């Protein structure tokens, strides 16, 4: 179980409105942030503070969109957090946990530390009853119109246990 850096520990603000999920969650959606690459809490904190400000005050979300974010040093940062509905993936916010790797992974992979931290986070979520034992792992790009989490990273997660090749998606309208 990785030690999660909670909102207070990175200087983050409260959610503007909490919406609870039904546990255990059966879907994990992997994303990248594109902007914000950073190593360690000292550097990452300001980046996360301003990402939160952009999401809350410009995109009109209740909090940073992702449930968790993972930096280059392998630190797991609480975004929206376990069991709360985020805003990372239409159709998969109420029923999924969204995890973003901080950085742009179209052409490279996250660090070994970051990848191992994600694996540790998933296994811990199952152990704690946050995720179902048979959860489905998907990339954002499989269900909404996005390049996230980047082709190189998408190719990596396809080799992980739990990867689901054919997830459903609904029409917005």
């Amino acid at each position: 179980c990785p030690t999660i850096k909670l909102k207070r520990q990175w200087g983050g603000k409260p959610s503007l409105g909490l919406h609870y999920q039904v546990r255990p969650i059966r879907y994990v959606v992997i994303h990248h942030t594109v902007t914000g690459e950073c190593s360690g809490l000292l550097k990452c904190a300001e980046i996360l503070q301003n990402m939160q400000a952009y999401h809350q005050n410009e995109l009109d979300f209740n909090d940073i969109s992702y449930n968790f974010l993972i930096g280059n040093d392998g630190i797991v940062y609480e975004g929206t957090g376990w069991g709360l509905r985020g805003a990372h993936t239409y159709g998969y916010n109420a029923i999924g946990t969204g995890i973003a790797f901080i950085g742009n992974f179209v052409d490279k992979l996250p660090s070994d530390a970051a990848l191992q931290a994600a694996k540790d986070l998933l296994a811990c979520g199952v152990q704690q009853g946050e995720l179902s034992e048979d959860y489905a792992l998907i990339a954002g790009s499989q269900v909404i119109s996005t390049q996230s989490p980047g082709l190189t990273l998408y190719n990596e997660i396809q080799e992980w246990p739990h990867w689901l090749s054919n997830p459903h998606h609904h029409h917005h309208h």
